């Protein structure tokens, strides 16, 4: 007998799998729809203090190998994010995630401060986006960190861009482990800026930022292991949530092997709605079946190294 | 009625396409294959002052989108390829670019001096990897441009390593534009420490470091394009240099489209071999033939933006 259950946060989840944030979790519908989906968890649209339109459409593209988008934060504010955890989730079926993409270090503070009080009545989790880029900038990721752990007294995530160098991981991995009320890490946010051009139109496919966008699906399954295993082995206190690249059970297993505790689903979701979730966790059961696990905790992190 | 031909850095091409640095481009039989080849040039592997053996084996995964390495600079020392460009190569079937890596500023300034002489007299080209490493350091990346300009009489390129942030292009571009005798720009190098994870084997697929290593092919086509098209447009004093994901002339299209003058060919050419450039100059020939070009100075840098 054989358990996708996942521990963590003082919650149990009947299996690892969540909308990545941005993807089917903006509008009460999409959010109801994860809530009665066979996932394990959901998180609520990347959140601004006041509602945004984003960036003028296309903005999202799906392509063979995944998928490129410049969405801008479409989102419809903190205050109906915050009313969704406080009086609409229901906490029965699963927990809830919201994440949180302040403009600046004030936006988050004041955000924040709000949120602490819907996070104890209800227990909704902060994931807080940091994905130039809050994650990118050392200094400012810390003293993003500082600021909202000096007013949100609880346990939160951060939503990280990925890294390509070993002294990004350590020097990112330094600063996370400052702060012992970041429980988790998700790994990863797009491949920033990626470029996709279609030769029969000789264009770019999305209008803002003359056509560049993060890349999400297929091309990012290597970054994105990179970095869960990368932050799962520098930040041994804290539990890594995968995200990218994520399509089948067999992704899925990958991702828990490099570390994974959570596995985000924002391309292949956005593509085949949230009943991929009953498929995922099925293709996952199935792998797990044919190695021979019982439990995730049995191989997370347990990635072999030659 | 057609043409691949590439008029630049006081050279003719026949053909845009060469192979990337550390591609079949390591030995005299590689070299002399390289030159023998369909390529419009060739450059040798990346150097460094003395012979290096490179990483533990294995350090080279093929993957289904593309590659994954941790070579780690196996190379025959500079005094090999100075003397390939001095003595061996046949500038009347090519130009030639020479590869320098040297593990401090002080080794790509030694070389530099000696390589001077050879470019002068022989017209070898230099190719200067700045792929924390050189350029996502951009004091390191100041420094190693400021040392070579200081010694190098020449025009040189630079190899860079994928930024994926508009702060990074816009600081990469204001470094390498205050550098005059920088004349090309390569984007890109590998998508750096990406971690591929063989399901069956629930292992990582190359020895060195834990089984990170640069990304190559299908993986890094968009972020090659976005590096291109971005430098192409803040550096419109320098030629770019396209590499990244080509396996077909429609993909060196999307190369030249984005701002490409040469075209370089690295996972690819690995798995195919240097009869690639036949199948990609008659590839590219067809794309151009099919969309009623008759020479690259139509479409270079005219990708469409919406
Ligand atoms: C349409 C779309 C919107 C997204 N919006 C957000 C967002 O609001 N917050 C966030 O942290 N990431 C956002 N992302 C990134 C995803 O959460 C995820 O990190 C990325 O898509 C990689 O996962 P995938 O390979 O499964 O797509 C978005 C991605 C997509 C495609
Ligand atoms: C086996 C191998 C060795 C490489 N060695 C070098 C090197 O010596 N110098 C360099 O600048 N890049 C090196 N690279 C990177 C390639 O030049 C190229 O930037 C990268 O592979 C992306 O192109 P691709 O998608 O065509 O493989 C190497 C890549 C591979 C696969
Ligand atoms: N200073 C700095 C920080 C991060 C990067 N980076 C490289 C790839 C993604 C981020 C580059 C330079």
């Amino acid at each position: 007998s054989m358990s996708l259950q996942v521990n963590l946060l003082n919650n149990t989840f009947a299996n690892p799998f969540m909308n990545a944030a941005g993807v089917m979790c903006t509008t009460t519908e999409e959010l109801v729809a994860m809530t009665e989906s066979a996932s394990g968890s959901l998180v609520s649209k990347s959140c601004t203090p006041a509602l945004r339109e984003g960036n003028p459409t296309p903005r999202y593209q799906a392509l063979p190998l995944g998928s490129i988008n410049s969405m801008g934060l479409p989102n419809n504010g903190f205050d109906f994010y915050l009313a969704y955890a406080a009086e609409q989730h229901d906490y029965g079926k699963k927990p809830l995630f919201l994440s949180m993409s302040g403009l600046s270090m004030r936006e988050n503070v004041e955000m924040c401060k709000r949120l602490a009080a819907v996070a104890t009545e209800k227990g909704v989790i902060l994931e807080l986006n940091l994905s130039p880029q809050v994650a990118y900038d050392f200094d400012a990721m810390r003293q993003c960190l500082t600021a909202v752990s000096e007013v949100y007294p609880h346990s939160f995530g951060v939503k990280m861009p990925p890294y390509f160098d070993f002294a990004h991981f350590d020097a990112a991995a330094e600063i996370l482990n400052e702060f012992p009320k970041v429980q988790f890490i998700t790994c990863i946010n797009s491949i920033g800026n990626g470029l996709v051009i279609d030769a029969e139109t000789e264009s770019v496919v999305i209008k803002p930022k003359q056509g560049f966008g993060g890349l999400g699906g297929r091309y990012v399954l290597p970054t994105a292991l990179a970095n869960i295993n990368a932050f799962y082995r520098r930040c041994p206190g804290k539990l890594i949530f995968g995200c990218g690249g994520v399509y089948t059970g067999e992704d899925a297993f990958l991702h828990v092997l490099a570390g994974a505790s959570m596995v985000q689903v924002g391309t292949a979701l956005q593509e085949e709605g949230p009943s991929i979730f009953e498929r995922l966790t099925s293709e996952l059961l199935g792998v797990m079946a044919k190695k021979r696990y019982q439990t995730l905790d049995e191989f997370r992190g347990k990635v072999r190294t030659l």
